[PDB]
Protein backbone atom coordinates (compact mmCIF):
# COMPACT_ATOMS: atom_id res chain seq x y z
CA UNK A 1 0.00 0.00 0.00
CA UNK A 2 2.90 1.98 -0.16
CA UNK A 3 3.69 2.74 3.58
CA UNK A 4 6.22 5.19 4.41
CA UNK A 5 7.33 7.74 7.07
CA UNK A 6 6.08 10.70 6.70
CA UNK A 7 9.26 12.32 8.74
CA UNK A 8 12.67 12.23 7.80
CA UNK A 9 14.32 12.17 11.30
CA UNK A 10 13.04 8.96 12.41
CA UNK A 11 14.60 7.78 16.57
CA UNK A 12 15.58 4.07 17.33
CA UNK A 13 15.28 2.40 20.79
CA UNK A 14 17.38 -0.91 21.39
CA UNK A 15 15.68 -2.35 24.06
CA UNK A 16 17.62 -5.30 25.06
CA UNK A 17 20.80 -7.52 24.07
CA UNK A 18 21.98 -10.48 22.97
CA UNK A 19 24.28 -12.45 25.76
CA UNK A 20 26.86 -13.44 22.49
CA UNK A 21 27.69 -9.85 22.02
CA UNK A 22 29.08 -6.68 23.99
CA UNK A 23 26.57 -4.13 24.28
CA UNK A 24 28.70 -1.68 22.10
CA UNK A 25 29.18 -4.54 19.15
CA UNK A 26 25.11 -4.31 19.85
CA UNK A 27 24.97 -0.73 19.05
CA UNK A 28 27.51 -0.70 16.81
CA UNK A 29 26.23 -3.05 14.08
CA UNK A 30 22.55 -1.13 14.76
CA UNK A 31 24.56 2.02 13.89
CA UNK A 32 26.00 1.02 10.73
CA UNK A 33 22.60 -0.69 9.89
CA UNK A 34 20.72 2.78 10.06
CA UNK A 35 23.68 4.10 8.57
CA UNK A 36 23.72 2.13 5.30
CA UNK A 37 20.50 3.15 4.41
CA UNK A 38 21.20 6.36 5.93
CA UNK A 39 23.84 7.86 3.24
CA UNK A 40 21.78 6.42 0.37
CA UNK A 41 18.34 8.88 1.02
CA UNK A 42 17.31 12.10 2.75
CA UNK A 43 16.75 9.55 6.36
CA UNK A 44 18.74 10.85 9.40
CA UNK A 45 18.46 7.80 12.45
CA UNK A 46 18.56 9.09 15.93
CA UNK A 47 18.92 7.05 19.05
CA UNK A 48 17.49 7.35 22.32
CA UNK A 49 18.05 5.00 25.00
CA UNK A 50 14.38 5.42 26.69
CA UNK A 51 10.89 6.29 25.97
CA UNK A 52 9.01 5.60 23.00
CA UNK A 53 11.33 5.67 19.98
CA UNK A 54 9.49 5.52 16.10
CA UNK A 55 11.82 1.67 15.92
CA UNK A 56 12.20 -0.62 18.40
CA UNK A 57 14.77 -2.94 18.23
CA UNK A 58 14.61 -5.89 20.38
CA UNK A 59 15.88 -9.77 21.06
CA UNK A 60 13.10 -12.45 21.86
CA UNK A 61 12.35 -16.30 21.49
CA UNK A 62 9.42 -18.11 19.81
CA UNK A 63 6.29 -16.55 21.03
CA UNK A 64 6.94 -12.55 21.86
CA UNK A 65 3.61 -11.14 21.77
CA UNK A 66 2.89 -10.13 18.17
CA UNK A 67 1.24 -13.40 16.82
CA UNK A 68 4.75 -13.91 14.72
CA UNK A 69 6.41 -16.33 16.62
CA UNK A 70 9.87 -16.86 16.38
CA UNK A 71 11.17 -20.81 15.72
CA UNK A 72 14.25 -21.45 17.18
CA UNK A 73 17.82 -21.78 15.84
CA UNK A 74 17.94 -21.23 12.02
CA UNK A 75 15.22 -20.40 9.79
CA UNK A 76 13.37 -17.08 11.02
CA UNK A 77 16.46 -14.90 11.91
CA UNK A 78 14.27 -11.51 12.29
CA UNK A 79 11.04 -9.98 11.22
CA UNK A 80 10.36 -6.29 11.12
CA UNK A 81 6.93 -4.71 10.79
CA UNK A 82 6.33 -1.53 7.91
CA UNK A 83 5.86 1.81 8.52
CA UNK A 84 3.24 3.09 10.43
CA UNK A 85 2.35 4.18 14.27
CA UNK A 86 2.57 1.60 17.25
CA UNK A 87 4.35 -1.31 16.30
CA UNK A 88 4.87 0.12 13.00
CA UNK A 89 8.75 -0.14 12.02
CA UNK A 90 10.18 -2.44 14.90
CA UNK A 91 12.83 -4.77 14.64
CA UNK A 92 12.51 -8.23 16.20
CA UNK A 93 16.07 -10.42 16.45
CA UNK A 94 15.57 -14.11 16.72
CA UNK A 95 17.65 -14.46 20.51
CA UNK A 96 17.66 -18.50 19.96
CA UNK A 97 20.26 -17.84 16.98
CA UNK A 98 24.02 -17.72 17.02
CA UNK A 99 24.90 -13.56 16.64
CA UNK A 100 28.10 -12.31 15.13
CA UNK A 101 29.69 -9.46 14.06
CA UNK A 102 32.42 -12.29 11.85
CA UNK A 103 31.59 -14.12 8.46
CA UNK A 104 30.21 -17.09 10.81
CA UNK A 105 26.06 -17.20 10.74
CA UNK A 106 24.66 -14.62 11.85
CA UNK A 107 26.36 -11.51 11.44
CA UNK A 108 24.33 -9.30 13.33
CA UNK A 109 25.16 -6.39 11.26
CA UNK A 110 23.87 -7.54 7.94
CA UNK A 111 20.14 -9.08 9.23
CA UNK A 112 19.70 -5.82 10.91
CA UNK A 113 20.15 -4.12 7.40
CA UNK A 114 17.92 -6.01 5.74
CA UNK A 115 15.11 -6.00 8.84
CA UNK A 116 15.77 -2.22 8.54
CA UNK A 117 14.75 -2.02 4.55
CA UNK A 118 11.65 -3.76 5.66
CA UNK A 119 11.19 -1.24 8.58
CA UNK A 120 11.11 1.82 6.01
CA UNK A 121 8.77 -0.01 3.60
CA UNK A 122 10.34 -2.00 1.40
CA UNK A 123 9.73 -5.22 0.22
CA UNK A 124 12.13 -8.53 -1.03
CA UNK A 125 13.48 -7.83 -4.25
CA UNK A 126 14.07 -10.80 -6.64
CA UNK A 127 17.91 -9.13 -7.57
CA UNK A 128 20.18 -12.01 -5.99
CA UNK A 129 22.37 -9.53 -5.81
CA UNK A 130 20.28 -6.81 -3.60
CA UNK A 131 20.20 -6.93 0.41
CA UNK A 132 16.26 -7.07 0.70
CA UNK A 133 17.00 -10.78 -1.34
CA UNK A 134 14.61 -12.73 0.56
CA UNK A 135 17.39 -15.27 1.65
CA UNK A 136 20.46 -14.39 3.75
CA UNK A 137 24.36 -14.91 2.98
CA UNK A 138 27.17 -12.90 4.21
CA UNK A 139 29.01 -10.37 2.01
CA UNK A 140 32.59 -8.49 3.24
CA UNK A 141 31.40 -5.64 6.00
CA UNK A 142 34.36 -3.78 6.26
CA UNK A 143 32.59 -0.94 4.79
CA UNK A 144 29.99 -2.74 3.23
CA UNK A 145 27.18 0.04 1.23
CA UNK A 146 23.85 -0.83 -0.06
CA UNK A 147 24.02 -2.43 -3.32
CA UNK A 148 22.62 -0.24 -5.93
CA UNK A 149 19.14 -2.50 -6.17
CA UNK A 150 18.37 -1.28 -2.63
CA UNK A 151 19.49 2.02 -3.60
CA UNK A 152 16.98 2.18 -5.81
CA UNK A 153 14.31 0.87 -3.90
CA UNK A 154 14.99 3.74 -1.16
CA UNK A 155 15.30 6.86 -3.36
CA UNK A 156 12.31 5.51 -5.04
CA UNK A 157 10.11 5.71 -1.92
CA UNK A 158 12.47 8.72 0.12
CA UNK A 159 14.06 10.79 -3.24
C1 LIG B 1 24.33 -9.42 2.39
C2 LIG B 1 22.86 -9.77 2.50
C3 LIG B 1 21.93 -9.81 1.47
C4 LIG B 1 20.63 -10.23 1.95
C5 LIG B 1 20.65 -10.53 3.35
C6 LIG B 1 19.51 -10.98 4.23
C7 LIG B 1 18.31 -11.57 3.62
C8 LIG B 1 17.26 -11.97 4.40
C9 LIG B 1 17.35 -11.84 5.88
C10 LIG B 1 16.21 -12.33 6.75
C11 LIG B 1 15.97 -13.84 6.57
C12 LIG B 1 14.76 -14.21 7.40
O1 LIG B 1 14.83 -14.29 8.60
N1 LIG B 1 13.46 -14.39 6.74
C13 LIG B 1 12.23 -14.72 7.47
C14 LIG B 1 11.14 -13.69 7.12
C15 LIG B 1 11.55 -12.35 7.68
C16 LIG B 1 12.17 -11.40 6.72
O2 LIG B 1 12.01 -11.53 5.47
O3 LIG B 1 12.86 -10.42 7.15
C17 LIG B 1 11.84 -16.14 7.09
N2 LIG B 1 12.73 -17.08 6.95
O4 LIG B 1 10.68 -16.43 6.90
C18 LIG B 1 18.49 -11.33 6.48
C19 LIG B 1 19.63 -10.89 5.61
S1 LIG B 1 22.24 -10.26 4.04
CA1 LIG C 1 15.08 -18.75 14.05
CA1 LIG D 1 7.20 1.70 16.10
ZN1 LIG E 1 8.14 -10.08 16.58
ZN1 LIG F 1 13.03 -9.88 4.53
Amino acid sequence: GNPKWERTNLTYRIRNYTPQLSEAEVERAIKDAFELWSVASPLIFTRISQGEADINIAFYQRDHGDNSPFDGPNGILAHAFQPGQGIGGDAHFDAEETWTNTSANYNLFLVAAHEFGHSLGLAHSSDPGALMYPNYAFRETSNYSLPQDDIDGIQAIYG
